[PDB]
């Protein structure tokens, strides 16, 4: 299947003339129930369609560029069942506050790696963490606005007091290649956690911080398959 998930998933090649850093974010709002409600949190983050369309029913906070670096949180909630406002890490390239205690938030672009060879993405979150990897899984090569809400099935997911709230994926990847991803996140009450890291052979200890790791490219009409094959 094109949007199946594996361990040798597809990259792309796009024209890499002054290549724009990071990835793309929207946030998009996440109220809780009537004050006192119990349970006090919506429910719709864990319906399977919240992550495809159901979000677009929530107020769009913001569209951001550029989110590069360690993007890994964990964020505190002084109260639970209580809307906070406090502010994501320096990565994410949005500095004014938010409600940390209960938002959605959709990153998006292309994964660069830098030595060509097996890749293990590690995560786990607070609530809920789904990401897609690979052309097709998460979208088409320089086509992703046209197969945007297409994605397959997730190559890694974390979904907190569920049985799977760690995860990982093993992936085979080409230096050369740049890789569609797809990450989707939900907090729907109190704590917020994401972590994200990544291990290869060529280093010892985990990478947390990828700022050389992530890029944006404009789509084209005719897409920019992977141009390295075996
Ligand atoms: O432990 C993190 C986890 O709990 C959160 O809140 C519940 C809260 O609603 C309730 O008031 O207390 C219990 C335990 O004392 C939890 O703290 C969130 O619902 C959940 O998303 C997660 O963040
Ligand atoms: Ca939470």
């Amino acid at each position: 299947g094109w949007t199946d998930p594996t361990e040798f998933p597809l990259g792309c090649s796009p024209n890499v003339t002054t290549p724009k850093n990071g990835l793309s974010m929207e946030l998009y709002s996440y109220d809780y129930l009537k004050s006192g409600s119990n349970p006090c949190w919506d429910a719709a983050y864990l319906d399977p369609n919240y992550p495809r369309t159901g979000y677009k029913s929530h107020r769009l906070l913001a569209k951001v560029e550029n989110v590069a670096g360690n993007i890994n949180f964990y964020y505190h909630a002084p109260m639970g069942c209580t809307s906070l406002f406090d502010t994501l890490p320096q990565a994410y390239n949005y500095r004014t506050p938010l409600t940390m205690t209960n938002f959605t938030m959709l990153l998006y672009g292309y994964f660069k790696p830098k030595v060509t060879g097996y890749h293990t993405f590690t995560i786990s979150a607070d609530d809920l963490l789904f990401v897609n990897f690979g052309a097709g899984n998460a979208f088409d090569c320089c086509k992703r606005e046209s197969s945007a809400d297409d994605f397959g099935n997730y190559q890694a997911y974390a979904v907190w007091g569920s049985q799977t709230a760690k995860d990982d994926l093993t992936v085979h990847l080409d230096a050369g290649l740049y890789y569609p991803i797809r990450i989707f996140f939900n907090n729907r009450d109190n704590d917020g956690a994401l972590s994200l890291t990544l291990k290869t052979e060529s280093d010892p200890n985990p990478v947390i911080d990828f700022s050389d790791y992530f890029y944006s490219f404009d789509d084209t009409k005719d897409g920019c398959p992977g141009l390295v094959s075996y």
